[PDB]
């Protein structure tokens, strides 16, 4: 089997994609932001604490004649970013792209943080890490690529997400009418339960290529690129004016700049992400301070390759025996 849907971004800035999702019989659609960085596939539901809700679609399961309860299980998982969400659990049916699993843990939301609540676009998540990250207790569930990868036509999916338009996530097959060029391979460590790898270096704008090791993960539910202190502060001194401000939380540089290209390394291959990609907005309606898209690691503890770097790339997470990834110029 294969499934492929359309993922799209929820704002002007990329700062997320959602991707529908069919849950339960009949369907309810609800839009869910796939996140290669977690392993839960959770829900606003008809469980969720009514004050946090607010304008997501909603998953009720009592609706649903293939949903069941999985009796005495719960989850709870907190964010890089501070967000968190808990609840109990059902299995249920689950269609992405016309891909379906039976008896997938859907992961019903009692209790979401605030940023959840606040927007509005996000009706959930669905977890593409590995399942040994996935929280629900006392027994672990498996992710919606796990449950589905014996019947894939090959043990994979892609990920082609859009610079300030709609991409692509595919299921069990490589469209290879959706990159340039070849498909470079990298090894994966799972040892963390992440798509972990390591780039091979660096450029700034057309400057020369700087050959270091950079271990760092592959992560969709992430927005920006987040590296070494060194290596963000070679990038921020080619733009004019450009600081990391501590008030605002990051590198901030004026909205006149033109900004350079960022190169990452893939093995011998090369994926240039150009400079409008990093322009993340003024910093408050009407302001000339700008975002920048990258941002140093330092705080964080691991390198994120997150969305400014892999909608530079077509990208293969592939789930074979040995895990490996596999980024295109596209």
């Amino acid at each position: 089997s294969t499934g492929s849907a359309t993922t799209t971004p929820i704002d002007s800035l990329d700062d997320a994609y959602i991707t529908p999702v069919q849950i339960g019989t009949p369907a309810q659609t609800l839009n869910l932001d796939f996140d290669t960085g977690s392993s839960d596939l959770w829900v606003f539901s008809s469980e969720t604490t009514a004050s946090e809700v607010d304008g997501q679609t909603i998953y009720t399961p009592s609706k649903s004649t293939t949903a069941k309860l999985l009796s005495g299980a719960t989850w709870s998982i907190s964010y890089g970013d501070g967000s968190s969400s808990s609840g109990d659990v059902y299995t249920d049916t689950v269609s992405v792209g016309g891909l379906t699993v039976t008896g997938q843990a859907v992961e019903s939301a009692k209790k979401v943080s605030s940023s959840f609540t606040e927007d509005s676009t996000i009706d959930g998540l669905l977890g593409l890490a590995f399942s040994t990250l996935n929280t629900v207790s006392p027994t672990q569930q498996k992710t919606f690529f796990d449950n589905a990868k014996a019947s894939l036509d090959s043990p994979v999916f892609t990920a082609d997400l859009g610079y300030h338009a709609p991409g692509t996530y595919n299921f069990g097959f490589i469209d290879t009418t959706a990159y340039t060029g070849s498909i470079t391979y990298t090894a994966v460590s799972t040892k963390q339960g992440f798509w972990e790898w390591t780039s091979t270096g660096y450029a700034v704008g057309s400057g020369t290529f700087k050959s270091t090791s950079i271990d760092g993960i592959a992560d969709t539910g992430t927005t920006l690129l987040y590296l070494p202190a060194t290596v963000v502060s070679a990038y921020w001194a080619q733009v004019s004016g450009a600081k990391s401000s501590s008030s605002v939380g990051g590198y901030v540089f004026p909205c006149s700049a033109t900004l350079p290209s960022f190169t990452f390394g893939v093995g011998s291959a090369r994926i240039v992400i150009p400079g409008d990609y990093i322009d993340f907005g003024p910093i408050s309606t009407g302001s000339s301070s700008c975002f920048g898209g990258i941002q140093s690691s330092a705080g964080i503890g691991i390198n994120i390759f997150g969305d400014v770097a892999l909608k530079a790339a077509f990208v293969v997470f592939n789930g074979a025996t040995t895990p490996t990834l596999g980024f295109a110029s596209k």
